[PDB]
C-alpha cells in the first residue's frame, strides 16, 4: 500500500509517522519544503511537485488550513488529479466541501471528506477516531491504510456530513476552551489564583456533558419545562456574569452571546421555561 | 437544630427538603405562597412575613434569583436581622455580594455568601460541593448544618470569592450549554439528527477539560507554544463554524464571539502561537 | 379525528384517556368487557366486537401482552382489516413484528410498529416517548394524533426496528431492576437493611450509565484498553458476588450469567483487556 | 503524615497520586515492580519487600484484585503487621473479609475493610465515596488521611459490612454493563448502530433507578400490587429479549437469568403482581 500527504503541521506529520510505522511508503509535499526533515529522516520520500506527490499514490490525504489552500496546492495538478481517491482532513464549511466535490469530480477525482476528532499526539492512538462522508465504495477500499489514523466513522455519501459533524464538535470544543479563558480572566483581574478554579471546572464540566440527553430529547420534543431552572434565572447568572466581567475589566464577548441568547428567548416568553428554550431563538 | 430558608425554587426546596431528613427544624417564606405547598406537605413551617421567617432561627439561608431580591424581601426586615448569620447562597457579581455583606453588618447581621455547585436533583448526593466565603468561625459554627447541602469548600474571609468562583464555574457551565445548543442547531438545520453527535460532544468535553492545566499553566507564563496548534488553524475553525453557522440559517452570535477572540489574538500578532494567547485578548 | 384502542391494560387506559383529554374520539375494545368500565365512564365507547372497533376508525392501537394476542383479537376481523392503520405498540420480537407486517399487508391493513418507552402514569406527560416504524408516509399521517401519547421517534421503515429498539431497552430497565433484587437480596440475607443501600445504588446507577460513551467507542473499535480496570480484576468482582450470594442462600442466576460473560472473556485471552472485551463473547 | 500502599493497579496508583498530592509521605510495594515506575517518578519510595513496606508507616492501604493475593503478598509478613492498622479496599466475599479480620488480629494487626465506589480517575474527586467498617476508635485515628481518596462512609464494627455494600453496589454495577452490551449487541446483530441507543438507554437507567424507594417497600412488605405492570406482561419482554437475542444469534446467558426470575415468580402463583414479586424467587 501506497499514500501521499500533502500538509506537514503536526497533524500531516502526525499522520506521515503512522502511516509509516504501519508500512504504508508515504510521498510527501509541502509549501514549506523544510518542513518535511524529520518525515523525510523517518522513510517519508518528499516530491518535488504536488503533481508529482499525485503520480506516487492513488490515495491522497490533505491536511492543510481550509478547503482553499488544497486549490492553491491542487490548482495546477490538472489530468494528475485523474482517479486519484482525495481523502481531505481539512477545516471548512459543510458547503466549501460539497463544491470541492464537483471540482474534485470534474477533474475525474473522488473526495472522501474526513475530519480527525484528536491532537497531533493522539493521532493512531485508541482514542482517535476521523469522521468520513463521500462513496461508500472508494471510502471502503482505502478504510484498511486509513484505519491506522483513528477509528473510522462513516456518516454516508453526502460530502458536507463529515465536516458538519467536525465543525459542530469543534463549536463544543472551541467554545469550551474560550468558557475556560474567560472563566480564568476573572479570577485573575479579581487577584484569585486560577490554578485554584481547575478541580472545579474539570466538575462542571462533567456536569454540562451530564446534561447531553435532556439537551437532545427538550429540543426535540420543543417542550422545555422550567421546574428545576427557568431561562430567568439562568439569563439573570448569564447578567451577572456579563457585569462581573465588566466590573474586573476583562473581555466581554463570550459572556454577552451567552446573555443575548437567554434575553432573546424570556422577550420571545420563555423566561418561565428550561434554558432549553434558547433552542427556539438559536436553531434555524 | 433549626434553620430558615427564604426563597422556594427548585434549590431552595430542595435544600429544605435536604435539612428536613436529617431532622432539622425548617422555617420557610416565599413571595409565590404555593411554592411552599410541597415543603410544608413535608413539614416546613411557613412564616407569615420574612421577619417572622428570620426569627424561627440564627441560620438564615438565601436561595433568591439574585441579590436585588434579598434587598426586596429583607429591605423591612430591619430589627428581625440583628444576631443573624445569613447564608446567601444566590448568583450576583462578586462587587454586589461585598457591598451586601456591608449593609447586612450594619443591620447587626453576619454574611456568609455561597455558591451551589450542582442542580436540585443532585443537593445532598455525593457529588454535591458548595463554595463558602465571609467570617472563618461563623460559617464554621454552622457549617456542620450546612454540609448536609453538599461538601462545603469554604475560600477564605472575602465575602466576594464564593460568588466570583460560582460565577467563574457557570461561565464554564452556561456557555458549554449553548455550545451544545450551537451544535445541535448547526446538525439540525442541514437535515442531521442532533442525538447523533451526542457521544462525540461528551467525548470532545472530556478532551477539552484535559488541556486545562496546561491552559493555566501558558496563560500565567504568557508562553504560548504554537507547535501543536496555532490562533491561524484554530481561528479558521471558528471562522468555519460562523460560516457553517451562516450558511444553515443558524444564529450567529456565539460562533461570533469565539471567532472574534481569534481574530484578535492574530491580529495582536499571535498567529502562529498556540491558541492560549487569546489570554492577551480576553484577560484585558 | 377518531380512534380504535385495543387492550385495557394500564397502558391501553392511559392512551384513551390522553386521547379523550386532547379531543379525539375513542372506541375501545377488551378480552375482559368489565375492565372499560373507567374508559367509558370518561367517554370512550365499547364495541361489542373487534370488527366493530375496526369499523369505528382508520387509526387502530393495539395495547396487548404481545403479538399472538393480536392474532386472537384480528384473526376474526375479514375485511373490516382493509385500509386501516394498525398501531401496534406491544412487546414481541423484531421477527414476529415483520411477520404481523406481512399477515396484515395481505388483508389491506398497514401496521406502524411501536414501544412506549415510559410507564402508564407518564403516558402523555412531556418526558414519554414512542419508538415507532413502518410506512413513513402512513405513519406521518397519523402523527398529529399519536403524538399525544409521548414524542414520536420514528426510526425508519423496516417495521422490526421499533420493537428492536424497545427489546434493547427493556434489555437495560429489566436486568437493571433484577440488578436490584440481587443487590438488596445480598443485604437482607445478611441482615443488612436494603433501605441504607438507595442512596448509593442510585449513585451507582449514575456511574453505570456515564460509561455507555466508552461502552460505544470500545466495542464499536473492538479495542478494549485494561488500563483502568481488567476482565481480571471485574471477573473476579463477579466471582466474588456470585460466592458472597451463594454464602447468603440467595438466587445465583444473575451473578452467574455475569460471571460468565468474564469467564468466556478471560478464556479468550482477555484477561488483560478492559471489560468492553466481553462484546466479544456477547455479541453475534 | 505516612502511608503504605501495596498493590498498584489503577486503583493503587490513583489512591498513591492523591496522598503524594496532599503532602503524605508514601511507601509502596508491587509483585510486577515496573507498575511502580509511574508512583516512584511522583516520589513514592520502592520497598525491596512487603515486609520493607509494612515497616514504612502506621497506615497499610491493600488494593488488590481480592483477599488471597493479601495472603500471597502478608502471608510471610509476620512481625512486620503489629501494631498496624491494614485498610483492604480489596474485592471479595464478607465471610473472607470476617476470616481476614480474625487472621489479622493474630498476628496484632487491625483490619478496616473497604470499598471504593468509583473508578481511578475520580479518586479524590466530589464524586469519591468508600465504605468502611471494623473498629470505629482505629478508623477514626486514621480517617483524615484516608478521606483525601473519597467521602468516608463508615457503616460500623462488622468488617464484612463495608464488604457486603461493596458487592451489593457491584451487582448494580456489573450488571448494569452487561445490560448494556446486550442491548448493544442486540442492534448491532440486527444492524442498527448501537450508539443510536445511547441517550435512551441513559434514560431508561434514570427512569429504573427512580423505582429503587417502591422496591425496598413493596419487598419488605412481601406486598406486589400488579396495578400497573405484571410479572406476566414484563416477563413476556423478558421472553422475547431472550428470543429476539435468540433471533439475532446473541449470546443468552444475561436475558435467559433475568427470564428466569420471571418464569420461577409466575410458576410461584405471582402471574398477577408486580415485578417486586420477583423478590419471592430472588431472596431465597
Ligand atoms: N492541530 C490539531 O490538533 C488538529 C487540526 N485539525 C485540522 O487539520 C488541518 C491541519 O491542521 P494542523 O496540522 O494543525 O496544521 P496547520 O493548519 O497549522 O497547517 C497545515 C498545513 O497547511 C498548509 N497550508 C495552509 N494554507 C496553505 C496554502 N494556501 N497553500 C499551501 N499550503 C497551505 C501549511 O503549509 P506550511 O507548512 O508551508 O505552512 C501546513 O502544511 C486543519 O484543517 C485543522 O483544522 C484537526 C484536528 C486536530
Ligand atoms: N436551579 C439550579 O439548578 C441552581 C440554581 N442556583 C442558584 O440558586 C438561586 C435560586 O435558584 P432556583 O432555585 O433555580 O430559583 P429561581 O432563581 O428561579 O427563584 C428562586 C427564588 O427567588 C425568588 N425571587 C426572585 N426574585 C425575587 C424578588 N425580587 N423578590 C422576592 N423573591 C424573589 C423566587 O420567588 P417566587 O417563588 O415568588 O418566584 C424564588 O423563591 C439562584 O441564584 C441560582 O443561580 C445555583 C445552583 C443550581
Ligand atoms: N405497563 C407498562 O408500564 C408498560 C407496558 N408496555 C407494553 O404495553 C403492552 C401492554 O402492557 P400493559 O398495559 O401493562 O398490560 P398487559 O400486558 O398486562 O395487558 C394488556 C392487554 O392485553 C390483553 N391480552 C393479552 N393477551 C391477550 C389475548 N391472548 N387475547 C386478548 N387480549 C389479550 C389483556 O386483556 P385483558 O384485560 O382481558 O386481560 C389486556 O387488555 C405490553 O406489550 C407491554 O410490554 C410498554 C411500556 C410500559
Ligand atoms: N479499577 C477500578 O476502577 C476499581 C477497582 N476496585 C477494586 O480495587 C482493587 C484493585 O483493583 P485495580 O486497581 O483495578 O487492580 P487489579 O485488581 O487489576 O490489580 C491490583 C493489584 O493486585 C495485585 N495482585 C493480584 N493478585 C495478586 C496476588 N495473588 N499476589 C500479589 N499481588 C496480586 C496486582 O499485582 P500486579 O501489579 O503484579 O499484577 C496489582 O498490584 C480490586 O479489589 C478492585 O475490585 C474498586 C473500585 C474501582
Ligand atoms: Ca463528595
Ligand atoms: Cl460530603
Ligand atoms: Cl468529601
Amino acid at each position: 500500500t501506497s499514500a501521499t500527504v500533502i500538509g506537514l503541521g503536526p497533524m500531516g506529520q502526525a499522520m506521515v509517522r503512522v502511516l509509516l510505522e504501519h508500512g504504508t511508503a508515504v510521498t510527501v509535499w509541502n509549501r514549506t519544503k523544510s518542513r518535511a526533515d524529520d518525515v523525510v529522516a523517518r522513510g517519508a520520500v518528499l516530491a518535488g511537485t504536488p503533481a508529482e506527490a499525485l503520480k506516487a499514490a492513488g490515495l491522497v490525504i490533505l491536511s492543510l488550513t481550509d478547503y482553499q489552500a488544497m486549490y492553491d496546492v491542487l490548482g495546477d495538478a490538472g489530468e494528475a488529479l485523474a482517479g486519484r481517491v482525495v481523502v481531505n482532513l481539512s477545516s471548512d464549511t459543510p458547503q466549501r466541501t460539497r463544491e470541492a466535490a464537483a471540482w474534485l469530480a470534474k477533474r475525474g477525482a473522488t473526495l472522501v471528506a474526513g475530519g480527525i476528532m484528536v491532537p497531533a499526539p493522539l493521532v493512531g492512538a485508541e482514542a482517535s477516531y476521523v469522521f468520513y462522508s463521500g462513496p461508500r465504495d472508494v471510502f471502503a477500499e482505502h478504510e484498511p491504510v486509513l484505519r491506522h489514523i483513528g477509528r473510522p466513522e462513516y456518516l454516508g455519501e453526502d460530502h458536507g456530513l463529515a465536516q458538519l459533524f467536525y465543525q459542530a464538535e469543534l463549536t463544543v470544543f472551541l467554545t469550551s476552551l474560550s468558557a475556560y479563558l474567560q472563566a480564568f480572566a476573572l479570577l485573575a483581574a479579581e487577584g484569585a489564583d486560577p490554578a485554584r478554579l481547575v478541580p472545579f471546572a474539570r466538575e462542571v464540566s462533567g456536569l454540562a456533558a451530564s446534561y447531553l440527553d435532556e439537551t437532545v430529547s427538550q429540543t426535540r420534543a420543543r417542550a422545555y419545562p422550567g421546574d428545576l431552572s427557568t431561562a430567568t434565572m439562568m439569563g439573570a447568572t448569564a447578567e451577572h456574569i456579563l457585569q462581573a466581567c465588566r466590573d474586573a475589566g476583562v473581555d466581554l464577548a463570550l459572556p454577552e452571546a451567552v446573555k443575548s441568547q437567554y434575553d432573546r428567548a424570556i422577550a420571545a416568553g420563555h423566561g418561565g421555561d428550561n434554558w432549553t428554550s434558547l433552542w427556539e431563538v438559536v436553531a434555524k
